[PDB]
C-alpha cells in the first residue's frame, strides 16, 4: 500500500529499466524513483520532472508509461497500435500506454481508450 | 470500429445486461443504447441521460460501469474493494469500475487507480 512506498536511486532499479529510462526518457529529468509494494506484488515507479511516469514489475519490463504531460515516445508503441491510432485518430497523440498478460491500453490525447489484445486486435473503444 | 456502431433499443440487449440496469440504475434514463464491434469482440454500451455508462461483454455480464457523473452504485463493487477504499481513501467516492478475466480496475474521485486480482488482493495504486 501508499505506505510501503520506498524512495529508492534510479541504480536500484532492475537494469532492463535503467535501459528503458535511458533509452527513451534520455531528455527528461528523474525527480522521484521508488519501489511500490503490498503483499503480493513489487513494482518500480520512476516520475519525471514534468510529471511523466513510467511503472515497471519486478523484472524492469514496463508496464505503464504514462505521459500525460507530453505524449508517449512512438518506439514503445506496437506499429500496429501506431498504425490504428494514426489512421483513425490523426489528431490525437498517445498520452498513456498499458500493458498486462493480456492486452494492451491506449489513452489518447482526445480522451479515446482503445484496448488490443496482445496480437494487436482491437478489443475495446470507450469515448 | 467506431464505424461498427449499432444502435439498438434495450430490449436487445441481452437479458443479464438488461437485469443489471433495471437493479443498479432504476432511476436513470437511457440515451442510447448500442452494439460496439469489431471483428474479434462484440459488446453492448449503455450511455445514460446524465453521462454515466455501462459496457457488457456478449453475455450481458458487466465490464465497465463508469459513473463519473455520480458514482458507481455500491451494491456493485465487491466488498473487499469497498472496505480497502473506504478505509484508505474515506473521503473518495468510486466513479468507475472495471473487470476482466484476471482483474478489477476502480477509478476514485481523487483520481487515484487502483487494481486489484480476482481475489481481490491488491496489484497496483497510481496517484
Ligand atoms: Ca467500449
Ligand atoms: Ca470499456
Ligand atoms: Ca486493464
Ligand atoms: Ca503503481
Ligand atoms: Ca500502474
Amino acid at each position: 500500500g501508499a505506505d510501503d512506498d520506498k524512495p529508492i536511486q534510479v541504480t536500484q532499479m532492475p537494469q532492463l529499466a535503467q535501459q528503458f529510462i535511458k533509452q527513451h526518457f534520455s531528455d527528461s529529468k528523474v525527480a522521484l524513483a521508488k519501489m511500490e509494494s503490498d503483499f503480493l506484488y513489487k513494482s518500480y515507479e520512476v516520475i519525471f520532472t514534468n510529471g511523466n511516469k513510467v511503472e515497471f514489475d519486478k523484472k524492469g519490463n514496463w508496464e505503464e508509461v504514462d505521459c500525460k504531460h507530453t505524449s508517449v515516445p512512438v518506439a514503445i508503441i506496437p506499429a500496429a497500435i501506431q498504425k490504428y491510432v494514426t489512421t483513425n485518430y490523426p489528431d490525437a497523440k498517445v498520452l498513456k500506454i498499458e500493458r498486462d498478460k493480456k492486452d494492451y491500453e491506449v489513452k489518447l490525447s482526445n480522451r479515446t481508450e482503445l484496448k488490443f489484445d496482445l496480437k494487436f486486435n482491437l478489443i475495446d473503444i470507450d469515448n
